[PDB]
């Protein structure tokens, strides 16, 4: 396989479907990329089952404990978590500021629990990521204007800062791949400056960063309307931090190929259940005695072989294989979601399976 | 298969090997049950991938949560857990004592968290044991004579009201099998008296109970000396709440056929992990740059697939996957375990395999 190769099989609308090749394996697009040093209570084996192609490392909690360097020396990540599919990492930026006493610089961030551009991009490689994210400082939202252009400047330039990182070191530039960020928060001229700063730089796939902040599905669609049209067509466009299934299908509506969330992990551990019906939360006792399994129409093993009864039981008690069950399905069902997307654009009919979507996962 | 068949295959000394024929399956003896609404951590197709013939069925737990009246309408534990095979429930004595305001009673136990003899063998039949264990009175350890013989005989009362209840019920004698558990602390006459009392009721297999009481070794194997030999001969011997590998092994050797114990399961959550050359703490910081296996021999997944490092991360950081595979390497040990004392048995080598054993395993 080569280093990257995106290749669109299929478009309908602004929507596509198609394949990214790498070295480690082939990702179908759109895809969904589960978040974890494990993807919480699954072994790699199941998050594969479920249809995963990629998952995403969390960079900055594996920079603290337990390590890059302790990892790098210990063969890597693939080695570590046993997982030997690509790996996206996301590069620190966004936790240091959420998680950690911090400084920032124009060099790069100082905290407690100095991240620039250059160690970011030297943790991913010691990870041994095969999607590196370009280092860049979030923009808050409601940001206004001003601070919303001096954000987005400074993480322009670092993205050059994050591309000459990354061609310097001769192994990761012939086995990864880098993507650059887009930031400007809401604001329509500050987001064509930023795309088109980080395509004179050239990246080979584009995220629309800064969107998973809390301003509303309204807001997100309106700037994915006009900021995704921006971008290369030629290239993997990533929403980062995105989101409910709902918005999901609205951005791949709007020309979005990849994703990244934590809700099917994190709400399936808190008891919430995504069906083609719409969440349900098992812990509720509507579900005490009901045979049936989480979703009707869901292919997964555990609607397979166990009762919502059985599940809502574990999940009331605190018990471990609870999460573990409810995880394997929500994430599952994200996956069956990507592949019911991927295979109605193929088939030319991703604007009546939204509208089916919709009207079945709201009723 | 019969409702139930012991046949002894081979014997060295006092230890034996054979096999439980029962309706849902075959039970290698001499036999570890691991200890569950779940068994910790794991999905049953993996417990029986460690090479589990059997469970038990924490009685007590469930009867609280979510109720047997519950399960029972939900179509019995094993559908409601997914597990096929046999399962053994204990009477919830023991646990309604050390868990639960309680007020004894020669009519049962009443408690805030009235189970009586007749009540437990009730709750076992709504869960749909397999074999049922009679509802007994625990005895604390040290306990003098007068106590120990008043509680030994109630618990021989309530032997013979057990027989009774099972043997009324015809859906349960016709399907399930019954054990009575020997009483009598440390005291060889008390244990006689009980062992000829349940003898004369009439059991499918026999307990040596009030032995997991904190006692220590040297006492426990003295009192299992004079104690086994009081069984039926051709009935299966179960240790119940044994033990540390060392006391299976020595519990072998006295006539054992059966063991449970939380240990493999608690102490993998906690970190602690069995190898042949003693247990690890895979917490420890010597752990963080090992990437060995949990143990040099050992064939479980975990084994194969991940680093003491690896696990030691997981399992410093709270992870989940940390306690799942901890749990899985620790409960596949306790069988490899079973399997070297089957086949040394078998083989007529028992006696040299517990020298190795103890050999390495106390290095
Ligand atoms: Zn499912
Ligand atoms: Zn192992």
């Amino acid at each position: 396989r080569p280093r990257f190769s995106f290749s669109i099989a299929a478009r309908e609308g602004k929507a596509r479907t198609g394949t990214i090749e790498m070295k480690r394996g082939v990702i179908r697009t759109p895809a969904f990329m589960p978040v974890g040093a494990t993807v919480k209570a699954l072994k790699p084996e199941t998050v594969r089952a479920t249809g995963a192609d990629i998952i995403l490392g969390n960079t900055y909690h594996l920079m603290l404990r337990p390590g890059a360097e302790r990892i790098a020396k210990l063969g890597g990540l693939h080695s570590f978590m046993g997982w030997d599919r690509p790996i996206l990492t996301d590069s620190g930026g966004y936790q240091v500021m959420s998680l950690s006493l911090t400084k920032q610089s124009e060099e790069g961030v100082t905290f407690k629990s100095m991240l620039s551009p250059e160690r970011s991009i030297e943790i991913q490689h010691l990870l041994g990521s095969d999607i590196v994210m370009a280092f860049d400082e979030c923009t808050p939202y409601p940001a206004t204007p001003s601070r919303a252009a001096s954000s987005m400047e400074r993480s322009m330039r670092w993205a050059k800062r994050s591309r000459d990182a990354f061609d310097s070191r001769k192994e990761q530039a012939e086995n990864a791949a880098l993507f650059g960020i887009q930031q400007g928060s809401v604001f329509e001229n500050l987001r064509q400056q930023s795309a088109d700063a980080l395509a004179e730089i050239g990246f080979d796939g584009y995220a629309v960063g800064g969107l998973a902040v809390g301003e509303g599905q309204d807001e997100m669609f309106r700037v994915l309307d006009f900021s995704v049209p921006m971008l290369p067509d030629d290239k993997p466009h990533y929403l980062m931090g995105v989101g409910k299934p709902d918005d999901i299908v609205g951005a791949v509506e709007r020309g979005i190929d990849m994703f990244d969330c934590v809700l099917p992990t994190r709400s399936g551990r808190n008891g919430q259940a995504f069906t083609w019906d719409g969440p349900i939360n098992i812990r509720n006792a509507r579900f005490s005695e009901d045979l049936k399994p989480l979703d009707s129409e869901c292919h997964c093993a555990v609607c397979q072989k166990w009762s919502r009864a059985y599940i809502h039981a574990l999940i009331r008690a605190g018990e471990i294989l609870g999460a573990m069950l409810m995880t394997e399905h929500n994430i599952a069902f994200y996956q069956q979601l990507m592949q019911k997307i991927r295979d109605s654009i193929s088939e030319g009919r991703f604007s009546q399976f939204a509208q089916d979507f919709r009207a079945r996962y709201f009723a």
